[PDB]
This record gives structure tokens, sequence and C-alpha cells, in this order.
């Protein structure tokens, strides 16, 4: 059952509720008006020349109102000292038997203010503090409390501040306990919100318009993933949650919007690990009249701009959690640019074009651990893509753009303008061994687009494991209306946040990651 | 069965693909570099001192590059005039037999550049235009085209002008067609993106931090609605799509984040009509130490800010689509504020506290069309909400805050600080007869919170249509940890957009609304 309900701390704390109410005090009052943030008080008076505690007892120093969680308390007889935590900022408080009052505690109440503070309040309680600032002689900003208001009676103790492994697992669900206890977790999620704001700022200054498109669709596409399925009762209809943003934003290009982007949740019904949460956040952005080379500059300039805003103009970032040891990656533009075939020579030590189809298969079995079935009857392009996965991807620690993928890797990209129809003008961006961005010179030839989707459906998806998706005819009709030439990209925002906050796992950049029962 | 694949105009348009490629012209080229938006060109030269067509023929006026869809065209022998549509801006083009070249059309080809324009291009094609600006004699801004570039060969015609119900109904699905043909549709959606940006700007200015919380959860709550259900394969687990944002954000307040908001998709497996799409966008925002009066000011100030920013500082807006005829509504703060009982007197003609329960029932019986099951055994508070629904809600045309609802309307709100425990510190905002906002002095007494959820569970146990809905124990434990007093609101953004863009239906403010088969 619910275990804390029989814990001593809960039973003891709850028995104070009737005692506090019997004193005429509401332990869950309605507001605390006109109260500054602790951080704003610090900013306002940290270099100020405030008096000492005696100036505060004489009420000569500035008077403040603020609120927060009691996280430290020590009674010293006539005086008590404490620490209030407010929205990632801390400040010391001092209570005095003669100077401090408790809001709502009558003079003819049977308990003194200082004793109420010691006996009826607890660590974890949320308090409103009104009082006078001073500096200790060590320079610690402190508030001499004139009136303390109980704002919330907490019924369990503060979480353990320093979590072991088992507690850390629980706190991926009980995330509030992490946020109370850990400055580092608080900073991570503050940086995440800042990153999302920097993305919108950059896109807006490039004249992209932000839109929303449906998560629930009768189709799915724009990526290779098992979808989530659900039922819409009004129409008695099966619906898919989107696996990507691509098809919807391309229809808006046909609709005439030259630069669109969307930052949204997508859903891939796949595995859970350090880099995969089934619900994650993507940006996709499309710019008419661009190709993948324009997109490549846009993507690296976006990331460089975010890194500079977060790191005082510096472009270098430390990441600590690779198995190879702590690294420094420089996000300065331009990033390393290589074709896939080139990356296999440089990092895999294999010049792909000097080997025959059957010869490439022998390299796989000998130099990799892939199952024989993966490469036994794979086409040449698929064989190159597999050699990249196993011999190159993990060596891509510094930011890389990998260009010119085999046609097999996607049906939505134009082929190389040189006339080489076995490769597409695609790039994928990699950093710290993980994929960060996917981008195309977008396909807008409607007849070629149909042929590629038909050959992906029939020819490729006759594998017993693949879930049949029918050809998206509304998308082909939109292309017939006419989509401009365009360049588009998608970025896994959660993975970007990981690289910029030194997070070992995607679970560390999501408030509430998917968790087992 | 796709119809257009058998229509004459698709044969006529596709036939030109070979002819265009035989002339060495790629009809789906890769880019159009250094390409200004038509809107940018108008802003720089509409108020300029441009010359006439003869100055342009002398290549003395400003030279520009832009692109867009050919939406009008008329040949006059040596000269031809057309209209280019680019992201809701239009500009006239002039072609001339001797001045205009076609990109990639060799001199030794079998057709003249001007005849190529007439015979190989069509209304609907996307073109790149390079030429010289000038003013027609009537003052219309125009470009004398030096080089036209085919950027996309459209295979179907421009959408038709005459639309019945079925032709506009199809456009709710084929939205790209709607965007190309209707200036009002384009402006509605441009305005929508502006509104979202203004909401963020206002919330950030109030020091609210924007966060993301999960759509897929093991529970659902924070509103009354049937959820969507899906399956997460990796854990063999049933999941719910969220019906609101509330529980997750409250946990972040427990975590110590003073002010948070989220703008995100929620999903209610309910009916489809003018004000209901099963997937819709909400903002929810929570501020520690506020109550519902603080929230009320924040809500009306937020909307007034948006309205002034869109309407050159004006606060009045026209709305055309109510059955009572066109209204003007004024979003000027403060909005009209009324308790629910007051509104029932003012607008319903019933003074509820002068009546016994059975007289309230008799009123519902004779003055409304409710089925007898709805009220014959309803509690007094339930009867009051039904009197509001049936006699008041439709009449709230001007913006209203309706306050102090019966306790039965929600389990997540504090009762009146006056001590009247039959009513809660809730308000709902109404405009144009529709609910816009729901807001609370948030309940943070853990024992009271369990008690209200248990009472709701007891009441639902008597309705055979609702399945057992377990209490969210993690939420209760977070409240035991301690949530500050707080004020929170949720706004249906799609309904807000409807009111500020004179949209008859929620389907007019969603790019792709839910549609029957
Ligand atoms: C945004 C696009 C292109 C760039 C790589 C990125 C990888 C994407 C894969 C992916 C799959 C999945 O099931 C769960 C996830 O959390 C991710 C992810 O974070 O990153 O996808
Ligand atoms: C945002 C919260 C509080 C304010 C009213 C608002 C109404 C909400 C109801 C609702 C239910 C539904 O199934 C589909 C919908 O599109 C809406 C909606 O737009 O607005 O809900
Ligand atoms: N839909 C792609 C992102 C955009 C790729 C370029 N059009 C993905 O999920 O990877
Ligand atoms: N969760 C509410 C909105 C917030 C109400 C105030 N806590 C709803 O869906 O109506
Ligand atoms: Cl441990
Ligand atoms: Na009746
Ligand atoms: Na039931």
């Amino acid at each position: 059952e619910v275990e804390y309900l029989q814990h001593e701390d809960y039973l003891y704390r709850t028995s104070k509720l009737k005692e506090i109410r019997d004193l005429g005090i509401n332990p869950y009052p309605y507001q605390y008006t006109d109260c500054l943030e602790v951080q704003e008080i610090r900013n306002q008076f940290v270099d100020n020349e405030l008096g000492d505690s005696e100036a505060a007892f004489r009420k000569e120093t500035p008077k403040v109102r603020f609120a927060g969680r009691l996280v430290l308390f020590r009674s010293m007889g006539k005086n008590a000292f404490g620490q209030i935590l407010d929205n990632d900022a801390k400040i010391q408080v001092m209570f005095n038997r003669d100077f401090s009052a408790v809001a709502g505690l009558a003079a003819d109440a049977g308990i003194s203010p200082i004793k109420f503070i010691e006996k009826k309040l607890d660590l974890g309680d949320i308090l409103g503090l009104e009082g006078y600032l001073f500096f200790t002689h060590s320079g610690e900003l402190t508030v001499l409390v004139e009136t303390v208001t109980l704002l919330c009676k907490s019924l369990i103790s503060l979480p353990d501040k320093h979590a072991g492994l088992a507690d850390k697992e629980i706190r991926y669900r009980k995330r509030w306990a992490d946020l109370i206890s850990s400055e580092d977790v608080r900073k991570t999620f503050l940086t995440r919100s800042r990153i999302l704001k920097l993305i919108r700022e950059y896109m807006d200054q490039q004249s992209f318009l932000e839109v929303e498109t449906p998560i629930l669709q009768t189709v799915y596409g724009g990526a290779e993933a098992t979808p989530f399925v659900t039922t819409l009762q009004a129409l008695h209809a099966e619906m898919f949650l989107r696996i990507s943003l691509e098809i919807a934003l391309k229809k808006l290009l046909v609709g005439g919007m030259s630069r669109v982007y969307e930052i949204g949740k997508v859903f891939r019904n796949e595995g859970i690990d350090r880099t995969h949460n089934p619900e994650f956040t993507m940006i996709e952005a499309y710019a008419a009249y661009w190709d993948y080379n324009d997109v490549m500059k846009c993507v690296e300039n976006l990331v460089e701009y975010i890194v500079r805003a977060l790191n005082n103009g510096e472009t270098q970032v430390q990441y600590s959690h690779l198995k190879s040891g702590p690294q420094v990656v420089d996000f300065k533009a331009p990033w390393i640019r290589m074709t896939m075939k080139e990356s296999i020579s440089v990092y895999g030590g294999v010049d792909v074009d000097l080997h025959a189809d059957h010869e490439l298969r022998k390299i796989l079995e000998t130099q990799t651990s892939l199952p024989e079935k993966t490469y036994v009857h794979a086409s040449r392009g698929e064989l190159i893509a597999l050699l990249f996965d196993e011999l190159v991807c993990d060596k891509l620690i510094a930011p890389h753009h990998i260009t010119d993928h085999p046609l097999e890797t996607t049906p939505l990209c134009k082929t190389l303008r040189s006339g080489d129809e076995t490769l597409v003008e695609r790039f994928e961006s990699f950093c710290l061994g993980k994929e960060l961005c996917n981008a195309y010179s977008e396909l807008n030839d409607p007849l070629q687009q149909r042929k590629l989707l038909e050959e992906q459906m029939r020819k490729k998806a006759l594998n017993p494991d693949s879930e049949y998706h029918p050809i998206d005819e509304e998308f082909l009709e939109a292309l017939c209306q006419g989509m401009p030439p365009a360049g588009g990209f998608g970025i896994g925002i959660d993975r970007l946040v990981m690289m910029l906050t030194d997070a070992a796992s995607i679970r560390d950049v999501l408030f509430f990651p998917v968790m087992r029962r």
C-alpha cells in the first residue's frame, strides 16, 4: 500500500494540524501577497552596505517579504537560525523570542511564538517571512524575522539531500524530491527552458514562422518507427500518434508559407535507454528555395548560437559521461563535413569503392558483431549504411555533418544533382557518438516521390516484421499542387539539451521520463 | 481511388514534363539562391520613388530576385503580365519577348522564351523571378522579368473559386488548397502564430518559466473527460494521453519552481463540433503565493495585451458568427466579474437562495429541456450549476469572470476563505457564450484533497458509464511534501484564437482538424 501513511514522521506531522487549527491558524492559507523573490533580494542588497544584527533589531535596515521552504533549522535558546529555499535561491533567517511573531498566534495563546516555531513548524514547511535584512560578520545575508506566516504544513520530511542509486531511480518519478534536493537538477532544467527560448529566438530572427500540426493522424510517416495507436470514439476510428513532423509541414510549404517550423512532441513506440524516450521533442524546420547545403549552415549556426548564449560567448563544452572518458567538444562553425563513404574510410579504415558487393559482406562479419541475416541479402547502398553504423558512428565525437547517403536510407530526398542516383542530398549531424540532426534537399517531384513510396511499400516492406502503411495519397496530391524546392531539418531537442547540460541520460533532461511500474 | 489521375488537366500538365526536360530544363531544380520575400520587397520600395516601365527596360531601377506561385497571367502579344503569390503577398510581373530570358532555355532551342512562358508554364507553377522594379501608370508595383526560372511544375490546376459545402469541407482536409486560394485563411493562421508568440512574451515578462511535461502517462486527470488510450510496447503497458496539464505542473510547484506554464496539446476523446476538436492546445500556468483574484487580473491582462498588440492598441473586436447577429466585444480590463449565483439572478431571472431545492428542480423542469434524470436527485450545488448552464452561459457575450462555483464542480480547488464550504474559489471566464478559462485558488491541503477525490470516486461508482478511476497516489504524496499556496489557470488557446480572428468554428483555426472519413 501507500507506505508513508504509517511512517512516524507523517503521523507526527499530521497530529500538528489540529493543534495549529486549534490556535486559530490556517495551515493552508490562500496567498502571501507582495513578496519579493529571494534572488531579487540578493541582487538588490548583496553589495549594499547593510547594518549588523543590532541595526536589524532597531528596524533600521531594509524590510522585506519573501517565502520559501524551511530547509535548515537550529534552535539556540532565545534565538533560532534557519535557511529558506526559494526557487533555487537560499537566504538565512533569524528568529528571536522577543522580536518574532507568528501570524494568527494570539497573545493570550497558550504557546509562545518562539516555541510555536520550534514545536509546530518543521523542516519542509513553506513559510512567509517578513523582517529586516542584515549581514553577519562573515558576510552572510540574513533576515531578522518580524512575522513568520505558515504557508503550507508539509506532512513528510525533506528528501534525503544526497541520493543513492535506489533513491535516484525513485526520483525520476518523484521528480519534486529531486528539484527540492539538487541544485544540479534545478540548473539542468533551467538550462533546458533557456535552450528552447534560444531556439525560438534564432528561428524567428531568420523569419521562420512557428506553427502547430496534429499529433493524432490517420496516417504516419516521415521516419522509420513503430507508431503508437489509439481509438477516437467520435468517429470509431483508429488513429496514429505522429512519429515526426515532416508531412504536415511540407503541406504548409505547398500552402505558400516559405519558412515554417514546429517544436513538438513526437512518439516512437520503441525501446527505452540513455538516448531514447518514446515521447520526445523535435524541431522540424523547412525553408523554401534552400537545399541541404543551406540547411547545413543553418543547423550549425543555430547550435553555435545556443552554445555561445549559454557559455559567455565560448563555443566549447565539457561532456563527462562517455565511456572513453571526459571530452571537450567545440561547437564552433563550420563543423566537420564528410560524405558517408569518406567517413567509412577515415574512421572505419575501409575505402568502400575499392570493394565488391560480396567483399563488403565479409568485412561486416569479420569486423563487426552484426547478425549474418542483416547483411546476407542487403543491397549495396544498405551495405554501406550498415558499415557506417558499425565502424564510424561511435567515433563521431566532435560535431560532424555526414553527407550523401544511399538512396535506400530515405524516400523523401532528392538525389545528387550531379546525376548520381544511388546517393541522396541528405545529411545527418552527429556529436558524442549520437545522431543529432537529419536534413534533406526535399523531394518535390511528385512522380518520383510516388515511385519511391511505392518501392518502399511493396519491395522493401514485404518483410514479415514491418507494419503495413498505405501510400499517403493526400501528400502526393499536395505535391501535385506544387511544393517549392526546399531544405528542411529535424533536430532531437532532448539530445541537444543533453550535450549542453552534461546529462548522462535523456532521463536527466525530462521532468518525468517513461518509467517501469 | 484518386480522381485527378484521370482528369484532362493532369494529362495536359504532366505531358509538359517531357517537353520541358527535352529542352534541358529541370522542372524540379534544387534551389533558388539569394531570394527575397515579396513582402520584404514591398516594404523597401512601395513608398519609394521608382520609375516607369521604360526606366526598367533600361535596367536603371532596383533589381530584385524573388519567387512564388503564378496565380494570374495574360499575354498581350509581345508583352505578358502576371501575378506572383508569395506567402500572403502578391506582386505583378511583366514579361517581354525581347527582354525576358528563361533559365536553361538555349538560344538554339525550338521555342522562344516568350512562347515557353505562354505554352510550357501554367497557372499554379512556382517560378523564380529576376528583374527590375517599376510602377505601372496606375501605381501598381511591378517587376520587368529579365530571367524567369521554373522552380516547380505543378501537375494540377489552381483551386477553384466557387466552393460549396463539399468543396470547403474538402479544404479542411486539403488545407494547402485552402491556403493558396483564400487570403482570409492565410491571415487567420498568420494571426494564430502571432498570438502564440504574444502569450509567451507576456508570460515570460511575468517571470513564468515555460516547461514541457509528458503527454503519455499511466494516469489521467485534472479535468472531466474520456481519455485516449494507447499501448507502450517496450513495457507491455497501457498508457493514457493527457486530458490536461494540471497535475504535472503542480508537482513542479512542489519542486520549488515558483511560476511555470506550459503550452501544449491535450486530448479529450469526446465529440466534434464548432468548439470541440479532440486534440487541442491549452496554456496552463501556476504561480506560487497567488490566489484566484491574482490569477483573474493576470488572465484579463494577458488577453488585453494580445488584443491591443493585434489591433493597433484597440481592445474591441468584431465577431460575426453568433445566432444573435454580429457583436462587438471589448476585452478591456477589468472584465465583468460576477459570482455564479449573481449571474443566475442577472441573466437567468432566478434568485437561487430565495428557493428551496425542489423549487430549483421545478425551475429546471419547466424552463429548460434537461432530461429529468439530470436534476431529479441532484444536490443543491449541482442544481445551481445546471441553472447556470441552461439559463446563463449562452448570454455571456461580453467577457465575464464567473466566480465562486459549487464545490461539486471540481475536486482540485480551495473552498471560500469566508468559510462557506459549499462553494470554491474558482472562476471561469466566458466570452461569446463559450468557456475561455478555468482557474483556481489551488487545493494544497493533502487530507482535504484525498477526501474530495474519494467523494468523487463514490459518486462515479453509481454511474455505470464511467470506469473506475484510481486516485493518483503520487500526486497526493507530492502534496504531502508540500505545495505552496498557488493560483493557476488554463485557457483554451484555440477558442481564444477563434474570438480574435472572427472564426466561426475551431476548424478554422486548426490547419488539419479532425474530419470524418
Ligand atoms: C530528430 C530526428 C533527426 C535527428 C536524430 C533524432 C534521433 C531521435 C531518435 C529517437 C527515437 C526514439 O524512439 C526515442 C527518442 O528519444 C529518439 C531521440 O531522442 O532521437 O531524430
Ligand atoms: C482550457 C480549459 C479551461 C477553459 C475552457 C476550456 C474548454 C476546452 C474544452 C474542450 C474539450 C474538448 O473535448 C475539445 C476542445 O477543443 C475543447 C476546447 O477547445 O476547450 O478548457
Ligand atoms: N522527419 C525527419 C526530420 C526531417 C528530415 C528532413 N526533411 C525525421 O524524423 O528524422
Ligand atoms: N486543468 C484545468 C485547467 C486549470 C484549472 C486551474 N488549476 C482544465 O483542464 O480545465
Ligand atoms: Cl547506492
Ligand atoms: Na420539460
Ligand atoms: Na462508474
